């Protein structure tokens, strides 16, 4: 319908919404109330009007608004003003949508529990609708999903998949050979997911035999290969080989470009040398937007080694971890879930108001790394992160439903859908929180894309006010300087001095920006520029920042020195500065906080 | 202060307290509100009024409307309404408590991650106290917890802690064998957790290697030994086995009682002989009120075969599932949190109004389970289940708070809670939520122990209700028989044919109650008595049910043939009928529920 405003879809950056917000919030509760009362109408209410004029009441509810006072007083002391429209430049946290806000209130108050279909029918449904609503906004065409509590435990869950999987050719060897007739191991070891599933499906009484023999029975765990993930995986990834069982061993980190994207000829090398050793590749996994730079590996690139790897008798599981930007994949899709094409973005972008000026804001490389996420077997995807719905609500995708065979447990709808996952009990209220976003926001260029579009476009606005932004500290002369161009909405920057030439020392100047722009130095409340720090360090980044390093005037020996460059990092996920006259308000006040900070660390 | 009036901390099964919940809700809402707007109240609203009066926004609020009103008609045509008085007999699911609903919208606004201090401070340090009050329930003297995000997820974390804590032994003898010195390979996989725990913080600098040559590595996932289980255990055991690398297939169920509680004298049989082929036991799980019963393991029984089993040499961690039954040790501690004396129980309870009748309500059996609970390593308990806190909230309780660096990563509050737990991302809204519960109500006789009696003794009534309790439907005669008597506040119980001798029968006779008795059969919100079901069968149970099903006359040979026994479940957690003359208005409605429903099921 035309175009959606999404500032009716905030509570606001000040409250600009929050009659709106109230006024929903309350007509909401009394629907559920009504709801209440007219189950069994012919009951009275138990709790009596004298009880609730008695002072025993009255001392308890007294008791309750002391204990809420002390909650509100801590909350509105330490909590972190992300809300506003442009002075927040850090983590993945901006305001949540106001439907979601509106939906978990509400659902909450029935409580129910999504684990199983009984407790909560109506969530169960919304949950299960979610989850093919993951599936194809991964363009999958028989595929499935669900929320996962967090997007670490939705790695875990990729894992558990993977794991179990690569275990089967084995185990159908032990339980119906026939399946798997004339393979050798190392055949077995590198069968395509879809013909280890095809064979699965086929042998169908023996099915929860061939489980029994999987990975499921704690036998084969370090016969199934390898987990390759970028040297600057998340550390959710070392989290998850420890408790999957596989083990902290089993995972070979990949080196990152000068972009802090996974080397594909580095993975090339060490994929083709572990086969010339025929331990296994257990999987390979793409991060689509990484924690610390917005980096977006070429998801198009693996998969493509992966079909030429096919002919030499090479397969491995791809997962993508898509926490941060799984949401992003929303801006390329047209009103029909077609991909759109890279030639026809910008002017479908224009159309669609995703964009408000019309030039190249996505590289063709991450439009194709996006386009490929469809290949892969799983991915990690976070409503709250760039769902923009509210903590906690991770979530998974899997290519082929019929996966979920692999970790089902019985010992449509599911009637237990805790059968089918890795953790037990959920909210209903968050399958509602997540069902309302996904239906104000379409997930394609018609909701979610405007909202993506919107975010990207604030952080390309910032990167060029950086870009050449220039202090005078008294006598000596603060430059910024970005790390790389953005794959995505993240934009990494460093202070450092004109002259100086002692990477020890920028490491300290923007240590020194960081805690006077967080919570370290001073009341939160009072700060007029907030954001983020990471330390690329060598053990976990090589020379990957080298390049960047170089280019700021820094030696090779300042490098190793050092061991590490610490950056400033801003994930721009306020929707309110992809307007350039709006950011052109907010950009003499961020300078001028940066101002202040500045000669406050040299005084 | 008295004592607290538990009907003032509902909304209420008729909507009594509902303005009280909506005036506190937007109280909150607006000092929400108000902090957003004087964090740099220089800044001008981004909103602008005429932007919210546009047609844009007016069409996106409208939109966002008909969202809610298909959220508000699908909640409101399938939920289930357990928060009536005395109609709902079914579940682990009543009415929440206000204090947490009202913390939990109010934390949502923020949306603090309690995954990292810097997220949210307020609700870290929250949950670090939550933690805190974990381990005090426990009587825990330097214990530790936190929020888990469900008792599943909560019970691998434990089987992660003694994974990992078995395997230290080994990693000890390869990294800094002085610390193991002299020490048999079996001496070494059955030394005590805290001799464990003593060692690894001795060696300070090798820590980090010795855990590197830990479960975490992969290595010697099947050396480290047998988990323990009840024969009943909750599936997500099963799934723990799996995921943590052990395997399904080293899981050995334990027989229970006819009281459906582990049999100790078959415990000690498993675990000597395990001992005899020296294979190491890994730990043991006792449950403190079972999912299909309420039934309460003799946890002093098993601690005490433990203590007995040293001298021979065998030790063996101890994980209690108190998943349910978890909140309830709050019933025997004084405001002191001294456990108190059994002699004492009746008279303290009267004295804080736990009990109204003065009379036997808890075992010395189920008060000494509970007491000794402060001698296992760790301990499952769910927010969401006694804890009377909203879906998603579980919990574990840690003996030792140095126990948690066997699990720690880093590649006081902790500055990154994530770094010391299984998940990822965490809502600080459900720290604030568990906390506002625990802050209105103590845990212990002035606050949960209250809400745990009423519990109690609201089940009693019920109990005797259903003892006795005959219907005349046509020439038949149908009777009721409960299961057991009560270790907590779950009934179990069945409908029977007087003369019928059909086993198979009677399952019938129960599953056709269950239909007409929940969502299967007619309109969930015109149902007027609600229950659950579930399955007694022999691979599960064994022969456990067979002195139940000889009491109502079936034989050896009847219990075989059936393979089987149905019953009905009810987890007594409404808080309301714990009054007798309030149970006595809801008796006649039960009963002429049953009545018409018993009279559709033989016509």
């Amino acid at each position: 319908k035309g175009e959606m405003n999404l500032n009716a879809l905030f509570i606001g950056d000040k409250a600009e919404n929050g009659q709106l917000y109230k006024d929903l919030l309350i007509d909401l509760v009394d629907e559920h109330l009504g709801w209440r009362q007219n189950y069994m109408p012919q009951d009275m209410p138990v709790i009596s009007s004298q009880e609730r004029t008695s002072k025993s009441y009255e001392k308890t509810v007294n008791h309750m608004k002391d204990v809420l006072n002390e909650i509100s007083s801590r909350m509105r002391t330490h909590s972190v003003p992300w809300h506003t429209a442009g002075r927040y430049w850090g983590h993945m946290n901006s305001e949540t949508l106001m439907p979601s806000l509106l939906a978990y209130n509400f659902a909450m108050l029935w409580n129910g529990n999504n684990v199983a279909y009984e407790s909560s029918p109506a969530t169960s449904q919304m949950e299960e609708e979610v989850g093919h609503e993951f599936a194809h906004l991964m363009s999958y065409k028989n595929g499935w999903g669900h929320i996962v509590a967090d997007g670490s435990l939705a790695n875990l869950e990729g894992l558990w998949y993977a794991r179990n999987i690569k275990s089967l050719p084995f185990a159908m060897k032990e339980v119906k050979p026939e399946l798997v007739a004339g393979k050798s191991d190392w055949e077995l070891l590198n069968m395509p997911t879809k013909e280890i599933m095809d064979l699965l499906e086929s042998a169908e009484d023996e099915i929860d035999e061939i489980k029994a023999h999987s990975a499921r029975s704690g036998k084969h765990l370090q016969a199934i290969g390898k987990w390759l993930v970028p040297q600057t995986k998340h550390y959710s990834w070392l989290k998850a080989a420890d408790i999957i069982g596989i083990g902290l061993d089993q995972v070979i980190p990949v080196p990152v470009d000068h972009n802090y994207r996974m080397d594909i000829n580095e993975l090339e090398k060490i994929v083709r040398g572990l086969a010339e050793e025929q331990i296994p590749v257990l999987g390979v996994v793409g991060v689509v937007g990484s924690t610390e730079e917005g980096a977006v590996d070429s998801i198009d690139k693996i998969i493509a080694l992966r079909d030429e790897l096919m002919k030499d008798g090479i397969y491995y599981y791809v997962h993508v971890d898509a926490a941060y930007g799984g949401y992003g994949r929303a801006i390329f899709l047209d009103e029909d879930n077609n991909f759109i094409p890279y030639e026809d973005l910008q002017d479908v972008h224009e159309e669609y108001g995703v964009f408000k000026e019309k030039k190249e804001h996505i590289s063709r490389e991450v439009y194709d790394a996006y386009k490929a996420i469809e290949l892969a077997e799983s991915v990690t995807i976070d409503p709250h992160k760039m769902g923009y719905i509210p903590y906690s609500a991770g979530g998974i995708v899997i290519q082929d439903i019929r996966m979920r065979d692999v970790i089902s447990y019985f010992a449509d709808i599911p009637a237990l859908l805790g059968a089918y996952i890795l953790e037990g009990s959920k909210a209903g209220a968050t399958a509602a929180s997540v069902w309302a976003a996904h239906h104000v926001l379409p997930l394609n260029v018609a909701g979610y894309g405007k909202l993506i579009g919107a975010s990207i476009e604030g952080s390309h606005h910032f990167y060029n006010f950086l870009n050449d932004l220039t202090f005078k500290v008294g006598d000596k002369e603060i430059e910024v300087h970005t790390l790389t161009h953005p794959d995505f909405n993240m934009v990494d920057y460093v202070f450092k001095e004109k002259g100086n030439d002692d990477l020890v020392a920028m490491n300290k100047l923007n240590h020194d920006v960081y805690d006077y722009a967080s919570y370290v130095k001073g009341n939160i409340y009072n700060n007029e520029f907030i954001t983020s720090h990471t330390d690329f360090a060598i053990p976990d980044y090589g020379n990957s920042p080298l390049k960047f390093v170089n280019s700021l005037g820094f030696s090779d020996e300042e490098w190793n020195r050092a061991g590490k460059v610490t950056v400033l990092r801003a994930a721009v996920m306020t929707p309110y500065m992809n307007d350039k006259e709006e950011f052109d308000v907010y950009a003499p006040k961020i300078q001028a906080a940066l101002q202040e900070k500045l000669e406050q660390i040299y005084d």
